[PDB]
């Protein structure tokens, strides 16, 4: 998958050990269908949210001198049960399995690593140096929200990759709606955007939206503290 490393007896070990995380699906080669979907969909997420997990895959084969049956030996995967995920912290020996019982989705690959790591993978759309100083921004005082916009504003033309620049325009829109008309913003767009999402719409519409609909998160407050 895109951004998945695959690995093999060779360089599996030595790979590993050479990033301070790293999630591993041992599969058939050329693996396939829901899960795998999902690996791969976890592996352009966690690209997106950090530099120091490393996503990668092991394919056993079945054919010729089985490849990779050592490695998964190694860490009796279930061979009768693929896929089976793991978790290293930094090294070969240091690991942690994700249960087999836990179906292989984004969702839960996702809180994989965040139970077992100081690494966290956001919600699409989010841009984490932007969250971390937007906290209760619709309740900060005029002065600093507009302090908050020059700065972002001026961090948003620094972003190189074009995911984050886009998905800066929502965080600078939604700032300056908000400084201007106040909370109320928050009510009037998430219906909004909510009516375009139960319309009938494609995939990518929808994670346009979905990721316009986290991006707003970021400014809901738990209690309005601002006068209107
Ligand atoms: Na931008």
């Amino acid at each position: 998958c895109t951004g998945c490393v695959d690995l093999d007896e060779l360089s599996f070990e030595k790979t590993v050990e050479r990033f301070p995380y790293s999630v591993v699906k041992f599969d058939i080669a050329s693996p396939y269908g829901e899960k795998h979907e999902a690996f791969t969909a976890f592996s352009k997420s966690a690209h997106k949210a950090t530099k120091d997990l490393l996503i990668a895959t092991v394919g056993v084969k079945d054919y010729g001198e089985l490849e990779n049956k050592a490695l998964g030996d190694r860490y009796k995967v279930d061979d009768k049960n693929f896929p089976s995920i793991f978790l290293f912290k930094g090294n070969a020996d240091e690991y942690v399995q994700l249960p087999s019982h836990v179906d292989v989705t984004l969702d839960n690959l996702k809180a994989f690593v965040s139970a077992n790591t100081p690494l966290y993978i956001g919600r699409d759309g989010c841009i984490k140096e932007f969250n971390e100083v937007l906290k209760n921004y619709a309740n900060i005082p005029d002065a600093e929200q507009l302090k908050l916009i020059e700065k972002l504003q001026a961090k948003q033309e620094q972003l190189t990759d074009p995911e984050q620049q886009q998905n800066a325009r929502a965080y600078l829109i939604y700032m300056r709606k908000i400084h201007e008309v106040g909370y109320d913003f928050l009510e009037e767009e998430t219906k909004r955007l909510l009516r375009l999402k139960a319309g009938k719409v494609t995939e990518a519409k929808k994670e346009e939206l979905l990721r316009k609909l986290n991006i707003l998160e970021v400014f809901r407050v738990h209690k309005v503290t601002k006068t209107a």
